[PDB]
DNA sequence: GCGGACTGCTTACC
């Protein structure tokens, strides 16, 4: 097979590198490199060297990796530029696979683990490492073994082995009920000192190095525990062992070099897309894959003296949460894919300003161009998107429609890159642009209204690279809205299951069910069609994360153009495109209130009443009219009717529109591609309102169909209201949604009726699922003596309430800077002396105070403020009452 | 005694 690498490092004037050899077997090697920059030189001097720009270089040889380093700070000495790549491990992986980079993941060591140490004293600090480690389990994916290391006796208990019999048993039989699937893949050792089980561990490690080395809280915490405890113990020398290069480099954050770390928690908030009110372990593991929450008796301090089995069982099981939870999301795969693309450190794929530099220096390299010396810029600020403000108000007919991938496409189309710039035009007002009495600003180049040109028979690197990585996005997403569109066929077929014994159907879910498999479905049993629809679902998950984050990834290519640290950064490409964007938006509104117009014989009417950035929603209710809503026979009629609409007709007057702004901006290639997006409204015959919106990125829709998605059931989209936003209490967000379902789909009276009940019963919910949720940063900053400092915000203040409740007992949890808090309003004259109280997310509030808590809860200020407060803005923004209002007919019986 | 304007903070949407 081709070669391929698993790390690489510069230690000195050696660049050590980890690989796979074309035999499929890991070897390290120590390379000398001789690393190349270059310099300009005069015109009249033979090369195959030009920058970017055309000037030509000689390239210069450095005898090592420090010549290069002194030679770049001597030529700033001189005040010339010092070009080509100055990260020299990035140029020996490009010079050492100068092709493709095709990998083999199952040669490549992941892997996984979690640890466990005991601490009667609160917290055990990663710096200071002072208590003994007790457990450590350690998966590894070459081997597919969780290996468990148990120190049996410690200064804080001696206990029994743990039983592997006893941990497979159901929690009904007193077992721990560890997973089936992975009891026959489990490797036992106990051991009777913690320097025994510490030294063979790092034998283990020695003979199983990790290259992808992962888990949860892994780099925070078990990464630097492990080797602080190792060093505290055996020394330094020996706590170096943890690299395969004998090279660590030190709230501490250790390195090692020679392994990539990818701590789980960090993939989880840059790739999943949510915003958490907890990240511990156990909470991400339940909303991620509905398990339930590892429950044990007593504190976590004395559950290894008080049940070791359960201890060690719960540590393997935590390990194998990760595992599923990647297996689910495919993070690992993810990171693994964009590296070896672009050429990088695996761990570099955190950082998107690398990885477009890596990518974009490849390409150059190719075609033997010079990359530019980064240099030196002050932050500056630029302007982005326009938002348009709506109108407050009930929206019964609603369909939306957004441009494909706006940002990307924008610089391919204008063909925006740092060596396409072609010069500059004067710039009239954005609005005589976007109402086509502008000027042409010119006839030659390609334009942005922001007034730069660009050349438009040059194929940028910057539009060249973006272009392939769209097209790996655009794959990804066909992959994930099929499985999705699988999906709901599989839903409805759950309306009609067979009473029989059979087996899901062998199919692909990334592409759409052919006539046969959708009639072999219609007499499949409900419990193949449930295990199909959650293979479905899967398919879809993997998909999303696939496209989302190569999404993620073109448009932070985008982001890094207006980056100080960028290679490429140029506020005058980032706002040629922020620019172009607004008037895109605004050009197409206008081309649209146009054309309906036009269509339905009436002239001067606002059929768009919102758009942000590159989406517009138009108003269908005059469409609907038109046709009459009595010559519908059902919802899914009408539905059908404006799919047909937008797609016959709307969508190829909106191309004709855009072609012409192409044309106007001479661009180089029409690529404004604006689809259908969702098709909102009420049930038919129904008094739900449809669809409202209370101001700019505010608004609920009752949607029917989403990009080709029919639902089998009509989905809520909701952005920006308190339903949506983390801070908002679990049951607030529950009953508020509730609300919103019945205002669009059933209308005033019904949720007048839920109000009355929810307002009536709210006081029986459990205090976690009312509690807010906030973060909570500098703390310190507001602590005046145990007290609120000025300007205090409410959770902080809740937190130093929490801080004065607890003090003195070692035990109590402490609320850690940076990490998020549950807050609660507290009745006046509380023993707590304040307003509110805050303790640490996804955790009960510690028995110390517990009861006290619940007693001075404040509900009547939890409901009007969280609740009664969002609730209000919803309905007169919408026009109604969620209250029966008073009239003259009260005086009758 | 507190409304309005301004500020810090938080968390959305794109
Ligand atoms: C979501 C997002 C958008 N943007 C900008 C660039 C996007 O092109 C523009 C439009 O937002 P989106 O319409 O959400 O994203 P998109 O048009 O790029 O991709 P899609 O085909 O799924 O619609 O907003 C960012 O800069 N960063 C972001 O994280
Ligand atoms: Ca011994
Ligand atoms: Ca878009
Ligand atoms: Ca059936
Ligand atoms: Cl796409
Ligand atoms: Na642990
Ligand atoms: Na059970
Ligand atoms: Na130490
Ligand atoms: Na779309």
């Amino acid at each position: 097979m081709k070669e391929f690498y698993l790390t690489v490092e510069q230690i000195g004037d050696s660049i050590f590198e980890r690989y796979i050899d074309s035999n499929g077997r890991e070897r390290t090697r120590e390379v000398e490199y001789k690393p190349s920059l270059f310099a300009h030189c005069p015109e009249s001097q033979a090369t195959k060297y030009f920058d970017i720009y055309g000037k030509p270089c000689t390239r210069k040889l450095f005898a090592n990796m420090r010549d290069a380093s002194q030679w770049i700070k001597r030529m700033e000495d001189i005040g010339l530029e010092a070009l080509g790549m100055d990260d020299f491990k990035l140029a020996y992986l490009s010079d050492t696979y100068n092709y493709e980079i095709k990998y083999d993941h199952t040669k490549i060591r992941v892997a996984n683990f979690d640890i466990e140490v005991t601490s009667p004293d609160g917290f055990p600090e990663p710096s200071q490492a002072k208590h003994p480690i007790d457990a450590i389990t350690h998966y590894d994916s070459i081997d597919d073994r969780f290996y468990v290391f148990d120190l049996l006796n410690s200064p804080y208990g001696n206990v029994e082995e743990w039983s592997i019999e006893i941990a497979a048993k159901l929690q009904e039989q007193g077992g721990d009920e560890v997973p089936s699937e992975i009891i026959d893949k489990i490797i036992y050792m106990p051991f009777d000192n913690e320097k025994e089980l510490l030294m063979e561990y790092l034998n283990f490690w020695q003979q199983k190095t990790p290259v992808i080395l992962t888990g949860w809280n892994v780099e925070s915490f078990a990464i630097p525990y492990v080797y602080n405890r190792i060093k505290n113990i055996f020394g330094e020398s020996t706590a170096k062992r943890l690299s395969p290069h004998r090279k660590t480099r030190v709230r501490e954050i250790i390195t090692l070099f020679g392994i990539s770390v990818l701590d789980y928690i960090d993939l989880y908030k840059k790739f999943s897309f949510t915003n958490q009110p907890s990240y511990s372990l156990d909470y991400i593991s339940e909303f991620e894959l509905n398990v339930g929450k590892l429950k044990y008796d007593g504190p976590i301090s004395k559950l290894r003296e008080s049940n070791h089995q359960r201890y060690i069982s719960y540590n393997i099981i935590a390990v194998y949460r990760v595992l599923q939870i990647d297996a689910k999301r495919q993070f690992i795969n993810l990171s693994l894919d964009m590296g070896y693309y672009a050429k990088i450190q695996i761990q570099s794929v955190f950082s998107p300003i690398k990885t477009w530099d890596a990518i974009i220096f490849n390409s150059l390299k190719e075609q033997n161009k010079v990359i530019p010396q980064g240099r030196s810029h002050p932050v500056q600020p630029y302007p982005g998107a326009f938002v348009k403000e709506p109108i407050p108000n009930r929206y019964k007919y609603v369909m939306s429609f957004d441009l494909t991938s706006f940002y990307p496409s924008i610089i391919r189309q204008v063909n925006i890159s740092p060596e396409t710039i072609a010069g500059t035009f004067k710039v009239a007002p954005l609005h005589d642009y976007i109402n086509a009495v502008a000027e042409r600003p010119s006839d030659v180049y390609s334009c942005s209204p922001n007034g730069m040109m660009y050349y438009k028979d040059r194929d940028g690197v910057v539009p060249t690279e973006i272009t392939k990585v769209f097209n790996q996005r655009k794959e990804h997403k066909g992959y994930m809205l099929a499985a999705q569109r699988n999906g709901e066929i599989i839903k409805e077929a759950l309306h009609n299951p067979n009473l029989s014994v059979d087996e899901p159907l062998d199919v692909d879910y990334r592409f759409d069910f052919s006539d046969e498999i959708k009639e072999k479905i219609k007499k499949l049993s409900a419990k193949s069609l449930n295990e199909m629809l959650f293979r479905a679902q899967r398919t879809e998950v993997a998909g999303m994360t696939a496209q989302i984050n190569r999404k993620l990834l073109i448009n932070s290519l985008y982001g890094a153009l207006g980056n100080v640290w960028f290679r490429y950064y140029d506020l005058r490409n980032a706002t040629a495109i922020t620019t172009f964007g607004q008037m895109a938006l605004q050009w197409i509104e206008r081309k649209v209130n146009e054309y309906l117009n036009e269509v339905c014989g009436t002239e001067g009417e606002a059929f768009v009443l919102y758009g942000d950035t590159d989406s517009i929603y138009v108003s269908a209710d005059k469409i609907i009219d038109k046709v009459g809503e009595s010559k519908f026979r059902d919802t899914n009629h009408w539905v059908d009717f404006l799919d047909k609409f937008a797609r016959e007709r709307m969508e190829p007057a909106i191309d004709r529109g855009f072609r012409e702004m192409c044309e106007y901006m001479n661009n180089k290639q029409h690529l404004m591609f604006m689809d259908r997006e969702a098709i909102a409204g009420p049930p038919l015959g129904s008094k739900g309102i449809g669809g409202f919106w209370t101001g700019k990125k505010r608004y609920a829709l009752n949607v029917w169909d989403m990009e080709g998605t029919r639902y089998a059931e009509p989905k809520l989209k909701i952005m920006g209201l308190e339903t949506q936003k983390s801070s908002t209490p679990k049951a607030v967000q529950k009953a508020l949604k509730e609300c919103i379902r019945r205002m669009l789909q059933e209308g005033e009276e019904s949720l007048q009726e839920y109000f009355k009940e929810f307002e009536k019963e709210f006081r029986q919910l459990n205090y976690i699922s009312i509690a807010s949720v906030s973060s909570a940063n500098n703390i310190a900053k507001y602590d005046v003596g145990g007290f609120p400092g000025p300007k205090c915000p409410f959770h902080i203040r809740g937190i130093l309430t929490y801080n004065r409740a607890i003090k003195g007992n070692i035990d109590a949890p402490q609320v850690v800077e940076g990490e998020k808090v549950y807050v609660l309003p507290l009745r006046e004259g509380n023993p707590f002396g304040d307003k509110c109280i805050a303790w640490p997310s996804g955790t009960e509030i510690t028995d110390l105070i517990k009861d006290d808590v619940l007693h001075w809860m404040d509900y009547t200020v939890l409901l009007e403020k969280t609740f009664i407060k969002p609730l209000e803005g919803f309905t007169s923004a919408a026009k109604l009452d969620y209250e029966k209002k008073a009239s003259l007919f009260d005086m009758f019986d």
